[PDB]
């Protein structure tokens, strides 16, 4: 759960596909 947050943290989830 907290853990799916941290992948998508202000970045990972933009960085995500950058």
């Amino acid at each position: 759960g907290e853990e799916e947050l941290q992948e998508n943290q202000p970045e990972l989830i933009r960085e995500k596909s950058n």
